[PDB]
């Protein structure tokens, strides 16, 4: 039983989870949100942000890889990312592992939270803000993109990796089906976005708002979800795609193009990718 | 809410996690000779059957565990008439394994006659009259000696599932989850049989799970491993499907669809494009 | 037991502090207009009345409170007759008051219906039959409008006891902790009255508690102050006596003693020397 | 509601208390318990012993007047005083206030204690670890006991500041029949002992089993309890004298006491003498 000291992680309002802390490395109160970086017993250090862990040493692989390489693969030569959120890093560490890749973007909203993963986070990042290829720009991505359409910036690949559609403040205007327009704006014609959409099985509501706001704006929509055991629930991430299909891309397909791109994973495979192509997302069935 | 309540259940899940869970009513506290029972009424999941503090099964989200434990392993065999179930006591298992139009004949065996009993009067849902149907007997034995009784009268059966309380925390059932305990179900399959079991969590109890699979594969030459995430419970269970000749692997999912149709057999969750996901799906382990 | 359960009652006490408390049954959950409501067994304290999260009273350490608020009051009054209660929905408040062989008419005034009533049924080591005493009468009506209701009729009261949900976090009794609520009580009183209220809490509220004791003080000449610990809270309730002419720190312990005795008056807790102490022991606050 | 970061702490096992906690100071395991020094939101600072907060900045005075001056201020002239446990200091602190100590021996089992409270609770020992009248011992007590009825020492009060009754394998000993005996015999012929007996009203027995100790081997002994906020109940306390009878002292005669010994106090007073003299300890009534 978690204790003495404990992190007491919010999940669905009627169910939270008890979790066994070893140390407090960092309490920063931003001005944007409240930030910790802990030890804790089971996910090893943890990055949270307003009580919810955004990412744990030991599973965090299994979220980054879920939410990058499916959009990543699916497109046939990726060479403009850009990333909204990130903040530890580890998004852009996955992108920047596709050789294809010349020119990856990262926009956060909140420096402190950047400057902490610099500090607390090395497994995360792993060095990804020095790579050449790679841009942070602190700033609210609403005004990024907007700033983006202006100069008639576009992009190959646009991975989401904010705070949740259903908790989150700063970044509730990113989910709307306004912003998914502006998304389609800086995208190439055969571009890919990407984005996490909270749990469809605890808040189905805030889920089918990105869902119907992403349907509006793409005519290949793609929804897979993965089990993250420090968040509690199976993250649902939905791909938006003009061209290409994940749904057809073959196992033996994705292996190929990970490997001619140098991509090394610890968990996403062609095996991989069918599976979350096929296994439906989870609702109160009841 | 960040802490949920007034009144809240403490699941234990890990030891070093655990989930709080906001309780709406208790319907039944019973100390049984095995086990401490509730049954109660949560916020998020409705009703669900808890042992030893740990939910076994809830209204909202109990399909997809008993779903995924038993659809498998029937689609796999060709013909499953024989069909013999260890725990399993609200019913659920038997409900979903007498949906195969194939099934002559199916037991359920649990230790604790209390636990069925409270699932006939406060789990309708659950088993939703499977214990009284003309195909099945629910025998009130532990599971150790039922199967000692069986290969003494050289019972044999098509398909054994295995639905017990977990093998990292369950005293009752730990006897059940050996290389010995599999050495003895082999004996009491058929000679194309198949025993599906459910394993804990290679995620949070990687010993533990590894000690099963161990046993497994000693016994049985075709072994597939997949998992299923269940709110209720904190994480994706593990199961584990033994075969003694057919592979769920080989399985198309057209060829799914046309069993289950063939066999009369309606589903929540489970079809063809479900098992191809489990079957390629790769379990959970602690990554640093 | 480093974590109580599986079934916990999560008890707010500070906003920083929390109390986990481990539930044996739940009797009863209602829904009132005013406030939630729950009847349950604890481990630790018997039977529970919960009104939004907080306990208000618990089978094993109920008299600690309810002597602790009737009896200085009561015994500082040289002859009470007429006694006026608001709050006090389970019926102890009442009970305690009308041990005094000097009373001849009670009133109990609260403004839930349903928690007299889930008191008469589930809390019968509460009331003790009090409801029913022919020198008792409840009244089912916000204690604000009684009040304003008494004034008019030029109603007057010997001992007034309120006994309601805390001023630091009840909406419904928020305006009967003010300094023109206690200006009002003062017209409902006899010239040598005396009020008596629970304050929350000093240690944890002191912002709150000082409004309340500037409220007393604005209207009573005779103020005393006590606290006494109350296990199910979480911490020592503090109470506020005003009084018009009688001063409760003149009173010495046999005075006391003679009063209670000559009155009839049994307790499990209350004394001449309980007094004393309560008279002379400073209430908490945090020292750093 | 406390979080996001949480203290467990046990209080009876079916009862516990969850505090906010700010930050982690200090995190040891030593050979006897596991010690964490942690800031609390409401009870500032604290100590804690095996789950257990032992003080905190905002109450501990409390709880350390109540332990000591009741007994000092019985006893006419206390010279030679003895403290049993007390490693955070605040024992030695209000001991040696009075003005007619020379000599105060404090005894404590674990090392670590005592160097993390000395680094990191300076407001609980302010210094008196260094007074030329203290003697910091680091031993078992009941070795120390032995050792100091052999020698044909000395006391004139003895304070047991130890670990619970209820809760802790290191002080069981220090808790029997026979240990008061051995108590008896080092105190001078007017001697005085007090010590903390956990909660007569959630561990009765083990309450029952002190007080009993205690009143096998001493004519006089007066029972009293103090709420402390951080430990979620009252503790009580077990005063044992030979002579003199803390009944028998009027509040005038406790000022004018403390007053003469230049004894200056946060909570205890004459009056609060007579409040704990007078008021009976709590138990559960059905
Ligand atoms: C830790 S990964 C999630 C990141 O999303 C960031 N984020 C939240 N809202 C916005 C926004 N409107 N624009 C850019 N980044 C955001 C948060 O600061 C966090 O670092
Ligand atoms: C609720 S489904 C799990 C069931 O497994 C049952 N169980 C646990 N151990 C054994 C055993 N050795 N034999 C049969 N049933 C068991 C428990 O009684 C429970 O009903
Ligand atoms: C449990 S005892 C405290 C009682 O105070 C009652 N109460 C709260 N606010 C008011 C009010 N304004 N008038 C009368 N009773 C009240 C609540 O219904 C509760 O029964
Ligand atoms: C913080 S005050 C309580 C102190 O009692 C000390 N203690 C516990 N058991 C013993 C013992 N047997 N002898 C001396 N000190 C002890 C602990 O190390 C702790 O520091």
């Amino acid at each position: 039983v978690p204790g003495p000291i404990t992190l007491i992680e919010p999940l669905s309002g009627n169910t939270s989870l008890l979790i066994k802390i070893n140390a407090i490395h960092s309490v920063k109160k931003s001005p944007y949100q409240e930030i910790i970086i802990a030890d804790t017993e089971d996910y090893g250090r943890v990055l949270i942000l307003d009580d919810y862990i955004q990412s744990s040493y030991v599973d965090e692989q299994y979220y980054h890889e879920s939410l990058v390489h499916p959009a990543m693969a699916t497109h046939p030569n990726p060479r403009d990312v850009l990333i909204l959120g990130g903040g530890e890093g580890a998004t852009l560490r996955e992108a920047l592992k596709h050789g294809t890749v010349k020119r990856a973007v990262m926009v956060d909203i909140d420096r402190d939270v950047v400057e902490l993963s610099r500090a607390y986070l090395p497994q995360m990042h792993q060095g990804a803000f020095d790579d050449p290829r790679a841009k942070v720009v602190i700033q609210d991505g609403f005004v990024y993109v907007e700033e983006a359409i202006k100069a008639g910036d576009k992009y190959d690949v646009i991975i989401m990796d904010l705070t949740d559609p259903y908790s989150s403040d700063i970044a509730k205007q990113l989910y709307t089906r306004e912003f998914f327009a502006k998304i389609r704006r800086i995208l190439n014609d055969d571009g890919v976005v990407v984005t996490q959409a909270g749990n469809s099985f605890y808040f189905p509501a805030e889920y089918d708002m990105v869902l119907e706001g992403v349907k509006a704006n793409f005519p290949i929509v793609a929804e897979y979800e993965v089990w993250i055991p420090s968040f509690g629930y199976a993250v649902n991430f939905i791909l938006g795609s003009l061209r290409y299909d994940p749904h057809a891309l073959t196992p033996s397909e994705v292996d190929e193009r990970l490997r001619a791109r140098g991509v090394k994973t610890a968990f996403y495979t062609g095996r991989v990718h069918l599976a979350l192509m096929n296994m439906p997302i989870h609702r109160k069935l009841r």
